[PDB]
């Protein structure tokens, strides 16, 4: 089998991407944030504290003839950005772009943190990291990809995120028309539950490529590109007027600037992020200071190849017996 669904930026800045997902019988369509950096499929629901729902579409398990409460099961998650959610668990039928898993764990939120409430466009998350990170207790549950993998034509999914435009998540096949050149595959460590790989280096604009190993995760659920302080300093040093701002929380630059591209290495291959992809607009409404899309990971403990990086590439999440990651230009 295969599945294919269109993913769309939630706003003008590509802060996140949402993909329609069908849950239950009859189908309830919710727009979920596909997150290769986590492993829980959780949704706003008829059980979510009413004060914490503000425009999201909710899953109502009582209206699904295939929903079954998973007895005694609870979940609770906290994300790197400080947001949080928790609740109980059902199993139900879940379909993405024509691909169906029966008995998928659907984590129904009883509580969400303020940032989730404040984002009316995201009805929940669909985690696509490794199931070892799933938070359901006392019996850990599998991700949608893990449950679907054996049925797929090929045990892979692909992320093809658009810049200010729609894109595609495919399951079970590689669309050879969706990229230029070849796909370069690179090793993955699953030891921390992430799609963790080692970039071979970077360049800033037309500058000399620096060969250096950068360990990081491919995370579609993180907006920005978080890299070591030395690398980020070298990038922003090329932007007239750019500075690290303690009050704003990262590197900012004059909105009148044209940004240089950023290249990262994948083996011997190179992925070029256009400079415009690094502009995240005014720091506050009407400001002429703009927020940078490349920021330091120093306060994280891991580098994060988030949407800024991933949207510049066609990305293969290869769930073969030994997982690997593939990147192609596009
Ligand atoms: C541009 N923008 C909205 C931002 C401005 C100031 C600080 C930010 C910190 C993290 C993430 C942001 N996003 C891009 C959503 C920030
Ligand atoms: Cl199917
Ligand atoms: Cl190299």
């Amino acid at each position: 089998s295969t599945g294919s669904a269109t993913t769309t930026p939630i706003d003008s800045l590509d802060d996140a991407y949402i993909t329609p997902v069908q849950i239950g019988t009859p189908a309830q369509t919710l727009n979920l944030d596909f997150d290769t950096g986590s492993s829980d499929l959780w949704v706003f629901s008829s059980e979510t504290t009413a004060s914490e729902v503000d425009g999201q579409t909710i899953y109502t398990p009582s209206k699904s003839t295939t929903a079954k409460l998973l007895s005694g099961a609870t979940w609770s998650i906290s994300y790197g950005d400080g947001s949080s959610s928790s609740g109980d668990v059902y199993t139900d039928t879940v379909s993405v772009g024509g691909l169906t898993v029966t008995g998928q764990a659907v984590e129904s939120a009883k509580k969400v943190s303020s940032s989730f409430t404040e984002d009316s466009t995201i009805d929940g998350l669909l985690g696509l990291a490794f199931s070892t990170l799933n938070t359901v207790s006392p019996t850990q549950q599998k991700t949608f990809f893990d449950n679907a993998k054996a049925s797929l034509d090929s045990p892979v999914f692909t992320a093809d995120l658009g810049y200010h435009a729609p894109g595609t998540y495919n399951f079970g096949f590689i669309d050879t028309t969706a990229y230029t050149g070849s796909i370069t595959y690179t090793a993955v460590s699953t030891k921390q539950g992430f799609w963790e790989w080692t970039s071979t280096g970077y360049a800033v604009g037309s500058g000399t490529f620096k060969s250096t190993s950068i360990d990081g995760i491919a995370d579609t659920g993180t907006t920005l590109l978080y890299l070591p302080a030395t690398v980020v300093s070298a990038y922003w040093a090329q932007v007239s007027g750019a500075k690290s701002s303690s009050s704003v929380g990262g590197y900012v630059f004059p909105c009148s600037a044209t940004l240089p591209s950023f290249t990262f290495g994948v083996g011997s291959a190179r992925i070029v992020i256009p400079g415009d992809y690094i502009d995240f607009g005014p720091i506050s409404t009407g400001s002429s200071s703009c927020f940078g899309g490349i920021q330091s990971s120093a306060g994280i403990g891991i580098n994060i190849f988030g949407d800024v990086a991933l949207k510049a590439a066609f990305v293969v999440f290869n769930g073969a017996t030994t997982p690997t990651l593939g990147f192609a230009s596009k």
